[PDB]
């Protein structure tokens, strides 16, 4: 059973003016994927020295980056905290809101599409570069879900039985045609050593 | 009654490190203060949409910063969280040091002292300019504490009998005697809006 919910107005006005705007500078998805995935471990980490229990879903906290031509896919997969099926209806988007604000605010004074991540709300930049983006998420004590969006004003969530995953997200990016160079290993390489350089946690990068 | 611990060699090295190093751009002290004020008020904001009693001890999300020149103090208010027991003994020393070591092998890689925020140990910084760190913090569900540093590998931690706070923390500095200028307005406010302009919470300056 799939659910379709709406956005609230001002994450879909965020999205199209994502979409919408030009602007060159779109491989700043990929910092903030991985600062997403980074807060999402740190927060993990955190709650396991109270309760050690947490890690039993897994204990290796990292970062894989997975391209895949014939799917054209680039895949940022973390062992981090998950999301909850709140975080993924409501939770995020209640805190998106206010973040929305102040971001398109910034912009119309003089701000860049570069520095969304400085108002929360950084992950809907996978928009620059994706015409679909599907999430699959698993948080302890919740099952796991399944996240989709192709803009547009609407998202849907079912529970996902597809393959477990232990505990973690995964955000796959169904790449927009004239995006394919992030599938390349080079160009990868290269954003992650330019805006990636310091995280704390260990990044592979999948060769195909 | 008055708990003292020695820090983790690796903070007390850290530490030290950040007290001997001839680095001129102190200033950026405030802006990890205020980061770490954020993902403080980020985190109740958070908590409080799965369970809204969280803030029965405060709803209002706020950060105060307050020179005074006659204590030499600059104290960096927030209404976030708060910090457990536990948190100031044991969890975030735990956190800081795998931070410390990527901190310290970046710094021989080349980095300088501005990058502490990305490995998470910025709280630190506050020893660019205090000679003294007196922190104020209540959580719910626990009582208000006092912890204290001088540096010199110890700290303090006490039950804090003072005036209750309701909820969150405050960063008491007690500056070192030739960086009074971080009590002057045009100063606090010049850096302030050179290095954290975008926060998502409204930062009054008091006057004195
Ligand atoms: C968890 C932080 C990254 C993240 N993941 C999502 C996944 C699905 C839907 C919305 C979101 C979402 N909204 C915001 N503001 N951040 N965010
Ligand atoms: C809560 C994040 C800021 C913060 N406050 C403290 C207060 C007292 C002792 C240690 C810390 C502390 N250690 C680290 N790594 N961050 N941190």
């Amino acid at each position: 059973e799939v659910e379709t919910f709406a956005f609230q107005a001002e994450i879909a006005q965020l999205m199209s003016l994502i979409i919408n705007t030009f602007y060159s500078n779109k491989e700043i998805f990929l910092r903030e994927l991985i600062s997403n995935s980074s807060d999402a471990l740190d927060k993990i980490r955190y709650e396991s020295l109270t309760d050690p229990s947490k890690l039993d879903s897994g204990k290796e906290l990292h970062i894989n980056l997975i391209p895949n031509k014939q799917d054209r896919t680039l895949t940022i997969v973390d062992t981090g905290i998950g999301m909850t099926k709140a975080d993924l209806i409501n939770n995020l988007g209640t805190i998106a809101k206010s973040g929305t604000k102040a971001f398109m605010e910034a912009l119309q004074a003089g701000a860049d599409i570069s520095m969304i991540g400085q108002f929360g709300v950084g992950f809907y930049s996978a928009y620059l570069v994706a015409e679909k983006v599907t999430v699959i998420t698993k948080h302890n004590d919740d099952e796991q879900y399944a996240w989709e969006s192709s803009a547009g004003g609407s998202f849907t969530v079912r529970t996902d039985t597809g393959e477990p995953m232990g505990r973690g997200t995964k955000v796959i990016l169904h790449l927009k045609e004239d995006q394919t160079e992030y599938l390349e290993e080079r160009r990868i390489k290269e954003i992650v050593k330019k805006h990636s350089q310091f995280i704390g946690y260990p990044i592979t990068l999948f060769v195909e």
